[PDB]
């Protein structure tokens, strides 16, 4: 029996940038008072996690990464009323305290408590619930999933539906919610329009099923990687496009494909460049383009705001603009309820001791998702 | 006494930048197919107008600048159904055909006619209906209204009420109209919300006024000179602040005055670095920044994505997002039935033979809107 008790388990540590995990065991201490233990059943690969290996992210290390996840309370601190010891819940990574002026706004998500705009590696009370030869072990973003066992504050987990499959499920808690989100709530695509999807990563395909589900007539595929057609036209994608292909830049091959520019575009890969595509390619007096990609910390981009004066919407958006402890256990429920597909974005099934492996994969293009099973 | 022939008469000539503008005699062409000659009766003078002398705002020269103007329509060419002579009309700087996929698109208003985003200078056909001294002169925005007589094509003029005073509503073709519509329609200010306006000439104030007529509860003027927050707080700002008073920058300042960022932030000024600032200072999560101000040529700003990435939406809009055509007439019954003001705007008047004395009231700060009177 673990509850009350510190657990040694394994997990991968991340010592320093640019160097493979370390999967070795670490001590997890208890929750304390409105904290949650979770045993992982299955952590997704996301290259949001990449970013904090190639330093694109600046986070402290050393770390526990891991952000897109789902597992079973193994146990939970004193005050917690929102889980108890059994259930399927998926950490959040963006927190929902309920009680911050974002929180109880109609159209906010970024709740205040949140550990991206200046992490801390950190727990809500600023200390770790985790030890590496004998050295504290930071956090990532309120999760840490790439463990055996992590611990969460209560803000940073949902309960979701007892009778989940958890190999699949885990994606809504990053990647399928980020993308399908970006489309429908934070761009709202209307029926009808003309959509572009910059990256075809499992982020980009998400944002493809949410422009397919808001009944878009028209998705072109943007990315310099022809293998990612393919599924993103199973997916929904009517046209793919690669820039190496074009003497023009794209932004004007997609304005002349779109008779004027898009009604929707989206930046989903973490590029400066690939931002301002996007925004250009979008129409100049009624566009609407969404950053949804991280790009390289502290790079500023460049652009003239005359593509703004005309009338374009630019806009981003963390995990979709959805209020992710409301919002997570609704998107499983509608999973259960057959109203989106999850598979397409799973390439890959590894177990967690192969998690260097899965980011080999992703590194070298052929993956989407990789689902790692502890 | 003068339809279908060539009208002589005085216009304010620019013949090179940051020089006088030269009031003397021009040949004004009768309308062509689809043309309106309008006798000017009122016409203010907008910062846009002083960008064109600056060369902040590039366009051909020699010109006939004026753009916020209303008249009496002299003569119709062939075709025209929308007017008739004696009608008094506002001549529209954006146009509104009616057939392009903006004009059909329920939120667009930056007609595809316009002449703003590659100035030629030129009515719809190319050609000049402008001499003097035996020189064609361009045009500016299709409308040229520093002159007794214009030409305008159809689609840039609009029919209003024939008790219309023309001194007061000439301030719907540009100023009124495009800070109070930034406000109601492209920002869409909510109750109880907390604005910030950068910049106190006539069209902040215009935003200050929607955004008062909106049901804002905090309303921040931002000036650089103290001399226009009198006027500011008469048409609804709470509170006043001049970044020049302040060791910090002012996005900090205005994010600590609204316990963590504004809801809607306005640029009314035309600089690049309050552009940044003015998105810097709405909530991050949930803020809305719209750019009013006219960029200097070709020139680019840097940002942070990360400023869009945590949920801030940035746009900008021509003429306060308003389909000119439909909505000149309706903001002109409006004045009429007393549903805003004008004469907040208005601090001199002067005849149009004094239109460089107006010029000198607004680049010293002294003035709001002068109206000149031909
Ligand atoms: N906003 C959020 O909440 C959020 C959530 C999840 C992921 N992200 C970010 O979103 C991005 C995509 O994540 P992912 O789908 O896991 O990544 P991914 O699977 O690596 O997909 C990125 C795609 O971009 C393609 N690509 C690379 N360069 C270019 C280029 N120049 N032009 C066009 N295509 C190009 C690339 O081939 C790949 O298919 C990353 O920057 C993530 O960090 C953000
Ligand atoms: N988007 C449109 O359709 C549209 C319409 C009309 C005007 N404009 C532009 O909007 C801007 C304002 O026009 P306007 O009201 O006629 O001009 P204005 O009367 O010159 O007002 C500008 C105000 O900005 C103030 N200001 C200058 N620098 C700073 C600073 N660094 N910080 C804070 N305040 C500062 C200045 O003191 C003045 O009161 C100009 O750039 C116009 O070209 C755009
Ligand atoms: O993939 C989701 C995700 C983000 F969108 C970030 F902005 C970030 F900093 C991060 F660490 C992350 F995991
Ligand atoms: O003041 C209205 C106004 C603008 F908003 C512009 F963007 C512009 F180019 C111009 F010439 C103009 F007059
Ligand atoms: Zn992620
Ligand atoms: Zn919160
Ligand atoms: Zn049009
Ligand atoms: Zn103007």
């Amino acid at each position: 029996s673990t509850a009350g008790k510190v657990i040694k388990c394994k997990a991968a540590v991340l010592w320093e940038e640019k160097k493979p995990f370390s999967i070795e065991e670490v001590e997890v201490a208890p929750p304390k008072a409105h904290e949650v233990r979770i045993k992982m059943v299955a952590t997704g690969i996301c290259r949001s996690d990449d970013h904090v290996v190639s330093g694109t992210l600046v986070t402290p290390l050393p770390v526990i990464a891991g952000h897109e996840a789902a597992g079973i309370v193994e146990s939970i601190g004193e005050g917690v009323t929102t889980v108890r010891p059994g259930d399927k819940v998926i950490p959040l990574f963006t927190p929902q305290c309920g009680k911050c002026r974002v929180c109880k706004h109609p159209e906010g998500n970024f709740c205040l408590k949140n550990d991206l705009s200046m992490p801390r590696g950190t727990m809500q009370d600023g200390t770790s619930r985790f030890t590496c030869r004998g050295k504290p072990i930071h956090h990532f973003l309120g999760t840490s999933t790439f463990s055996q066992y992590t611990v969460v504050d209560e803000i940073s987990v949902a309960k979701i539906d007892a009778a989940s499959p958890l190999e699949k499920v885990c994606l809504i808690g990053c990647g399928f919610s980020t993308g399908y989100g970006s489309a429908v709530k934070v761009a709202k695509v209307t029926q009808g329009s003309t959509c572009a999807v910059f990256g075809l990563g499992g982020v980009g395909l998400s944002v493809i099923m949410g422009c397919k589900a808001a009944g878009a007539a028209r998705i072109i595929g943007v990315d310099i990687n022809k293998d990612k057609f393919a599924k993103a036209k199973e997916v929904g994608a009517t046209e793919c496009v690669n820039p190496q292909d074009y003497k023009k830049p794209i932004q004007e091959v997609l304005t002349e494909m779109s008779n004027g520019g898009v009604d929707f575009s989206f930046e989903v890969i973490g590029r400066l460049d690939t931002m301002v595509t996007a925004l250009s390619c979008c129409q100049e007096a009624y566009g609407v383009s969404v950053i949804v990609g991280v790009p390289p910390d502290s790079q500023n981009l460049s652009m003239n705001p005359m593509l703004l004066l005309s009338g374009r919407t630019w806009k981003g958006a963390i995990f979709g603009g959805f209020k992710s402890k409301d919002s997570v256990p609704k998107l499983v429920a509608d999973f259960m309820a057959k109203k989106f597909a999850l598979d397409p974005l799973i390439t890959h099934v590894l177990p967690f001791e192969k998690i260097n492996e899965g980011f080999d994969l992703l590194r070298s293009g052929e993956s989407i998702r990789t689902i790692l099973t502890f």
